[PDB]
């Protein structure tokens, strides 16, 4: 649950499950709530414009500095993790097989290197269900879009 092994395994499934959309009961609830936020984010034309306004050449550079920017204050919140996974899945489209593995690899690297301890401090990925368990949880979209927009600006 809070073990790093499980957190990486679960993160891998949630990301794989996520990317396969743009292309037990508690974890299904996460998959589906991420999906819904993804669907709404995909309707934000300002956000999709910015994600198109970024050089797909050298994906490793843009992925990692975007991810580092969202987390440059040394703090954590689930909206930033949602933004990261969403941006990774958009990079898969912006360049497309092995691309999927590579970007998942970069993302998994960032999670292990930077997010692991925070997610442990949340009780694991169960924390993300807490983040989703509110009234009007769908307005979390506005927040995740904001986090993504600020991070593409510096790049842009």
């Amino acid at each position: 649950p809070t073990s790093s092994e499980q957190i990486m395994k679960t993160g891998a499934f949630l990301l794989q499950g996520f990317i396969q959309d743009r292309a037990d009961a508690s974890t299904k609830k996460l998959s589906e709530s991420l999906r819904r936020i993804g669907d709404e984010l995909d309707s934000n034309m300002e956000l999709q414009r910015m994600i198109a306004d970024v050089d797909t050449d050298s994906p490793r550079e843009v992925f990692f500095r975007v991810a580092a920017d969202m987390f440059a204050d040394g703090n954590f919140n689930w909206g930033r993790v949602v933004a990261l996974f969403y941006f990774a899945s958009k990079l898969v489209l912006k360049a497309l097989p092995e691309l999927i593995r590579t970007i998942m690899g970069w993302t998994l690297d960032f999670l292990r290197e930077r997010l692991l301890v925070w997610i442990q401090d949340q009780g694991g990925w169960e924390g993300l269900l807490s983040y989703f368990g509110t009234p009007t949880w769908q307005t979390v979209t506005i927040f995740v879009a904001g986090v993504l927009t600020a991070s593409l600006t510096i790049w842009k």
